[PDB]
């Protein structure tokens, strides 16, 4: 009813059904030189078609991410160019929030740049429910772990209504500009879970679609980073639920290292555009 | 000051230093036929010495756990025999709480039965601070993940004072009967984290020791179980922190399976013994 186990639209019908709405695609990138080209290449063909705009939001890459993205014919925007008047904070959430000022589609699609050979229908499938359905403002992807041990158990506990979301933390989703510019953006790795809970709290379970994007292998990143990522997911989720979070970073051990955690959301982007 | 990176006591000094206090060792077991013998064997020699009592608390094993434990010369107590008058609930916490009625040491040591070839000094090292120190009521072990992604990040957020505990969920620890019979016991996999937080909240960081038990490989159990375990750890921790937990179990997917979670602690064992 709100879940597509088998997305089936075609680029043509979807493109027809947009009916005046524009579509922007954002690829957040921080040092993704190895995967960025294939990701861009998989969406390139749609530009000027179903997709009106495609940017790579570079979040301070020091590898060859920008040059490879450019050579793949993508417009690359830095955090600075996106919003020159506000100094740059670290973290993914910052990059995603900033991209809202650097794009202008009525619909905004986010795809992670670390995807190993993404399927060329990711965008069409995500944009599906937004275009054909009605009252849908957010569509999350799922695929066939911070997600399984942290995000989902915590939702069960504090927002049981969302227990039905299979990939709360997924980097692939689409939404309307109206919604996105209305919501605050959580810092760092909190951005996804925060948009999820804010959208639910504000519009109900019915404005949220879920579409199947097939198989995908899990990026086996280091335990230290996962801990830090988990910590921010917790900070963001506790806050959305009205729980005071200590603000104390996760400490690893010898020796002793304390990873950063933030309690500061960016305000709704509407605010920034008087 | 409260942390022993290098436990150094000897069976002899420790045995002298008990000075009238008795020591019970509990091995919780649910289907651990493959490891139970080596675990028992590693502690056996101490019985009648430093250790006065050793039981295996069998939690409904359907494998050869009981017979192997018996053949290793251990007294095996079922959940029923431990407290015949109260029907049995599932879960580890239930087994640990029950063991308090089936033992009588002034000090109680818990060791997990799934340990692959434990070191014979585990008990002496855990009991160390209890015997020689003063004002120490609880000693946790650490070794050189639900722990790293769930328990520790959450403590950072809600009980930052405990961020210094390296293995909040460790199955190897010792404590006084006074403390244990005074504390409620969280259900299932919540028991460790709950004893930790209750002890801290009630006695302060100073009654809690931490001793290094060396290396240990991590039991690579299934993702589904870890999710469920994580959920209960969350339920128990939220409650200790005054947060209402929904009581809704973690659901896995097709198809849809909802794992059990409990919000019901066992009361302090003192209560049961009028």
């Amino acid at each position: 009813d709100t879940t597509w186990h088998r997305p089936g639209w075609t680029i043509g019908e979807l493109e027809a059904a947009k009916a005046g709405r524009t579509i922007s695609v954002v690829l957040p990138a921080l040092n993704e030189e190895a995967t960025i080209e294939s990701v861009i290449d998989s969406i390139s063909p749609l530009v000027d078609g179903l997709v009106d705009e495609l940017i790579v939001l570079d979040s301070g890459s020091t590898d060859d991410t920008e040059i490879r993205a450019i050579a793949s014919g993508a417009r690359v925007v830095s955090r600075e160019q996106a919003l020159p008047e506000v100094p740059v904070r670290p973290g993914k959430g910052e990059a995603l929030w900033r991209s809202l000022a650097a794009t202008s589609g009525d619909i905004v699609v986010f795809i992670d740049s670390d995807l190993i050979n993404p399927h060329p229908l990711f965008v069409p499938w995500l944009v599906g429910p937004l275009l054909t359905g009605e009252g849908i403002q957010l569509v999350k992807s799922f695929y066939r772990r911070v997600t399984e041990l942290v995000a989902r158990p915590l939702l069960a506990a504090l927002r049981p209504e969302l227990g039905c979301v299979l990939q709360p933390l997924s980097g692939e989703y689409a939404a309307s500009r109206e919604l996105l510019t209305s919501l605050p953006f959580a810092p760092g790795y909190g951005v996804e879970i925060g948009l999820l809970i804010d959208t639910f709290d504000r519009l109900g379970l019915d404005a949220i679609a879920q579409v199947n994007l097939g198989v995908r292998a899990h990026r086996n990143r280091p335990l230290d980073e996962l801990g830090a990522m988990s910590r921010q997911v917790i900070a963001t989720l506790l806050s959305r639920c009205g729980i005071p979070d200590s603000g104390v970073g996760l400490t690893q051990f010898y020796t002793r290292h304390t990873w950063p955690v933030s309690l500061v959301d960016r305000p709704p982007m509407k605010v920034m555009r008087p």
